[PDB]
């Protein structure tokens, strides 16, 4: 995914990542 690749970037793991992303994706 886009945001979930953008934010990986320079970020953790899904937890604190996914709020940030707020893409309900498959995990």
């Amino acid at each position: 995914d886009p945001c979930y690749e953008v934010c990986l970037q320079q970020h953790g793991n899904v937890k604190e990542c996914e709020e940030a992303c707020k893409h309900p994706v498959e995990y």
